[PDB]
């Protein structure tokens, strides 16, 4: 597909992806800040607080109440589309996706 990332360093990172790729991997491919490099998708960390644009959350489908709960346990605020991007992946359902990065969290 096609894609569009965002961040607080460039305020945008237009890109593209392929069914099976996450919005965290495109980044590094798009030269995006790639501000993560934590577990690499191993599913052992929870700091990859990425944010899908507010148009594709209903397209991407944030994480279930399992991965979203453990993260909410802390008590920090969250918006619509906040989910482990690294755990997300492209499909002919989320083509031309638009990503986003939260504030210093
Ligand atoms: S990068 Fe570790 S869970 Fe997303």
């Amino acid at each position: 597909p096609r894609v569009v990332f965002i961040d607080e360093q460039s305020g945008e990172y237009a890109v593209d992806a392929q069914d099976g790729q996450s919005l965290m991997e495109v980044a590094t491919q798009n030269g995006v800040p790639g501000i993560v490099a934590e577990c690499g998708g191993s599913c052992v960390c929870a700091t990859c607080r990425i944010e899908i644009e507010d148009a594709w959350v209903e397209i991407v489908g944030e994480a279930n109440p399992d991965e979203n709960d453990l993260l909410q346990s802390t008590g920090e605020p969250m918006t619509a589309g906040t989910r482990l991007s690294c755990q997300v992946f492209i499909d002919p359902s989320m083509d031309g996706l638009i990503v986003r990065v939260p504030l210093p969290a």
